[PDB]
């Protein structure tokens, strides 16, 4: 898997990304990573779409093997530096799919690129309303410099939902290990500030400019009164669509990958039929 990680300056830093360089047909799909993890939460998935499309994973700043501290940043320095690579890698259009709150970088990425580059999105397992108490709690915790780890831990309990799934734990454990609280501070920052400006993923899909198909599959929460909210947004909006996965993390990419692909593979089809 480390034969298609590269890396590349952009603008001040130098950002790692994975590219297998595929030569075919487009689109090309943009994996995004969400906060405090990198190109490893994908390697499952790049392996369902390797052969059959050119797959793009950036890196954020100060993510990567090797974690390092950066200037502040927020999703709007994302979407920039997503575009950069793109450019440099002369790939025109592609099909984002996010995982988590990388979601807010898709959906600005949809807004300045256009639905002529970027025409469709999936986001995966992103809490489409305003923050709930438990959740809001977290994003306190991972805040403060003398508990955000304890704030990465509750969080690591949710995500993993009672379950002692083999690699979603390897993910949290090791593969997160490195990353401290430059990042996990700066993550709760802008989710929050993310949530408060734009009222929530619903409010800020339904405000764009150029409204398209986005499709939302998620794991979970797995309550009934979350699946309507989903259901009531896709009865009033005909370009919003759901998939309930039924998988047992919060980490669709990794314990349903071969699902995954197939929502992926469904929308690149349609976008192959103009
Ligand atoms: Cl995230
Ligand atoms: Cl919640
Ligand atoms: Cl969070
Ligand atoms: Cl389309
Ligand atoms: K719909
Ligand atoms: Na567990």
């Amino acid at each position: 898997t480390d034969t298609y990680l590269h890396e590349t300056l952009v603008f001040d830093n130098k950002l790692s990304y994975i590219d297998n360089q595929r030569d075919t047909d487009g689109p090309a799909i943009l994996l995004l990573p969400g906060w405090c993890h990198d190109h490893r939460v994908y390697k499952y998935l790049i392996q369902e779409l390797d052969a059959d499309f050119r797959v793009i994973v950036p890196n954020w700043r100060g993510h990567g093997l090797s974690p390092s501290e950066v200037p502040d940043f927020g999703y709007q320095e994302q979407v920039k530096d997503a575009l950069e690579i793109l450019d440099q890698l002369g790939v025109e259009t592609f099909l984002p799919v996010s995982h988590s709150h990388g979601g807010w970088v898709l959906v600005e990425l949809l807004e300045q690129a256009g639905p002529e580059r970027a025409p469709r999105g999936i986001i995966m397992d992103w809490l489409m309303w305003a923050p709930k108490p438990d959740f809001a709690k977290s994003l306190t915790l991972l805040k403060d410099p003398e508990r955000w780890r304890e704030g990465t831990h509750g969080l690591f309990d949710v995500w993993l939902d009672g379950h002692d799934e083999k690699r979603v734990r390897h993910h949290l454990l090791e593969e997160m290990a490195d990353y401290g609280y430059d990042c996990w501070g700066r993550s709760g920052r802008v989710i929050e500030d993310a949530y408060g400006r734009n009222g929530s993923p619903m409010q800020m899909m339904a405000n764009l400019t150029k409204t398209r198909p986005i499709r939302h599959i998620f794991s979970q929460p797995t309550e009934p009164e979350y699946e309507k909210i989903n259901s009531d947004f896709a009865e009033q909006h005909p370009w919003f669509s759901y998939a309930k996965l039924g998988g047992p993390t919060h980490f669709p990419a990794i314990d349903v990958p071969d699902r995954a692909a197939v929502h992926i593979r469904e929308f690149a089809t349609a976008i192959r039929q103009g």
